[PDB]
């Protein structure tokens, strides 16, 4: 906790945070804290220098200290901020003066704050069904979309909405137990826009109305307009305003999301469907269509229909070139696309099976918006947030693949393909290494010493975060292969695209450190990223 310090202001947003240090004057070495919008019990601190505003976050460690990008450890946020006083350790500048939260405001982390976590989980699990990983995959990616949809779901069917109870009936169930102050409930008055706000108060019962104006707002007498009994709530919950005090504790009583889509879950989720028992698909089952989607270097891939019980699932189907059907190379193939069907995640372009007929097919998941770098390019009104979310999910499952010590040694945008435009899937993972094998996407041990593991991964994934930042241009520009490998040894990098934020190209040149021990690995950058995106994206 850190409700004591008169500078935390809990649970804000990050522009509402900017807001406050414009308000205190944007002075240098003018900061505040506030709460990590990661419900992983952390903290940020925002600073005011050069005119800007400069973001941290401190991450909660197991022991229960805290601390900034695995830097050192603090007892305290509260001592953390008195070290950043005295010494930047690596922060924009040093702390000068605190902004404290003005006169009428609290923390923004009451009971109304707690709940939304599970209210997020249960509304995933209500509306897709989903259970276990899936689940878990969907919430991660998609935790600020689904923040802002919990709040327009109907009032009756929240904790501190008692419904037709009447003043007398509200006045005793407020009075039961353990006397809270800030307890309260909202009870409809009448069938318009009418409510009372019970409220507890020094053991006894406040009773205020919120009614509905001609332009559909609601308010207390005098009071902030809002447009549903979920902001009211949220706002009374730490500016009491009008109210003797705080909200406290409930009475007792192409532009989908990836989820709505049908290849978020594997085709196999529902039990009446029959999973092949090996890697091997039936042929007979399988209708390519005439014209193909593109080519590459290891093979034609065409749209097709694959046959299971419950449905026709469209797939795309790659169609590998001459060269594999060595047979040399047979065994090695089929030990990679059996590992390769093994994989499941949302985030991947799952491989279905595979088909020995006139060539080798690998049945895959359909992205029918195609490859990001070429989407990107075709799509430049595309948001710096929207890219944020799509590079977000490639590191879900760039952790998902190195947590079942797969390494991919071909991610690259070309290799990142769109299910909708809020949803990215990793393709050809494995390709290369089946087949027996793009030097601007490899880390420096891999051109010299064929090293290729989940930690150059890590590499190949800076130059992709470049890739889709500059909207699916090439990297290093006119460059030689050799002219590359000579600017990396110089300590020289590939610039901050226009319009990326700086902690974007930040983590870009984490991805790109030279020795492979202090390069993170996926669990570290998924989580810097998301992070990041939690913070910006609202
Ligand atoms: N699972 C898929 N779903 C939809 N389209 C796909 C899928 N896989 C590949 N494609 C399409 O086929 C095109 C070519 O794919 P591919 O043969 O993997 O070449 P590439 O990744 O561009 N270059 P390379 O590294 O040489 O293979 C892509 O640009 C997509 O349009
Ligand atoms: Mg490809």
């Amino acid at each position: 906790s850190a409700n004591h310090l008169p500078f935390f202001f809990g649970n804000i947003t990050r522009e509402e945070a900017e807001d406050y240090l414009v308000q205190g004057g944007m002075s240098d070495g003018l900061y505040l804290l506030r709460q990590s919008r990661n419900y992983l019990g952390g903290f940020a601190l925002s600073v005011a220098h050069g005119r800007k505003a400069h973001h941290y976050t401190i991450e909660r460690e197991l022991n229960g200290t805290y601390a900034i990008a695995g830097g050192r450890t603090h007892a305290s946020p509260a001592d953390l901020c008195h070290y950043h006083s005295q010494e930047s350790d690596g922060l924009v500048c040093l702390l000068k003066k605190p902004f404290n939260r003005p006169q009428g405001v609290q923390p923004k982390t009451g009971p109304f704050e707690d709940l939304k976590e599970n209210l997020i989980r249960e509304y995933v699990k209500q509306t897709w069904n989903l259970q276990g990983q899936a689940l878990e995959q969907a919430i991660i990616s998609q935790k600020p979309q689904l923040e802002k949809l919990i709040a327009t779901t109907a009032h009756e069917k929240m904790p501190w909405f008692h419904g037709k109870i009447s003043r007398e009936e509200s006045e005793q169930i407020v009075l039961i137990g353990s006397k809270t102050n800030g307890k309260f409930l909202i009870r409809a008055r009448d069938n318009n826009g009418s409510y009372a706000l019970c409220l507890l108060h020094e053991g006894k019962v406040l009773h205020y109305r919120i009614d509905k104006d001609k332009t559909g707002k609601l308010s207390i007498p005098e009071g902030k307009k809002f447009d549903t009994l979920w902001q009211l709530v949220e706002h009374y919950s730490y500016k009491a305003d009008g109210l003797l005090r705080v909200l406290t504790v409930p009475c007792q009583k192409r532009e989908a999301l990836p989820m709505d889509t049908e290849v978020f879950e594997s085709p196999f989720a529902d039990p009446e469907e029959i999973r092949p028992k090996e890697v091997y698909l039936d042929r007979k089952l399988l209708t390519l269509e005439d014209k193909e989607l593109g080519s590459g270097n290891f093979g034609t891939v065409k749209k097709g229909y694959y046959q299971m019980k419950k449905v026709v699932k469209t797939v795309a189907v790659k169609i590998l070139k001459n060269e594999a059907n060595d047979p040399a190379l047979k065994d090695e193939l089929l030990a990679e696309a059996n590992v390769m069907q093994q994989l499941d995640n949302p985030y991947i372009v799952r491989m279905i099976g595979i088909c020995e007929a006139e060539s080798w097919m690998l049945v895959m998941e359909m992205a029918e918006l195609g490859p990001l770098n070429k989407y990107l390019q075709q799509n430049r009104h595309v948001k710096d947030k929207n890219i944020i979310e799509l590079v977000h999910q490639v590191s879900m499952g760039m952790k998902y693949l190195e947590e079942s010590n797969f390494v991919h040694r071909d991610l690259a945008a070309r290799n990142v393909l769109l299910v909708t435009q809020h949803y990215a899937k990793i393709s050809d993972f494995g390709l290369s290494k089946a087949l027996r094998a793009p030097v601007k996407w490899y880390a420096p041990e891999c051109i010299n010493y064929y090293k290729f593991s989940s930690k150059s991964d890590v590499w190949s994934f800076g130059v992709l975060m470049w890739e889709a930042f500059s909207y699916g241009q090439k990297p290093y520009r006119g460059m030689k292969g050799s002219e590359v490998t000579a600017m990396l040894e110089k300590g020289e990098r590939m610039g901050c695209p226009a319009g990326c934020p700086r902690e974007m190209y930040d983590l870009m040149n984490l991805c790109w450190t030279y020795d492979v021990e202090n390069r993170p690995g996926f669990a570290a950058v998924e989580l810097r990223l998301r992070n990041y995106y939690y913070d910006v994206v609202n």
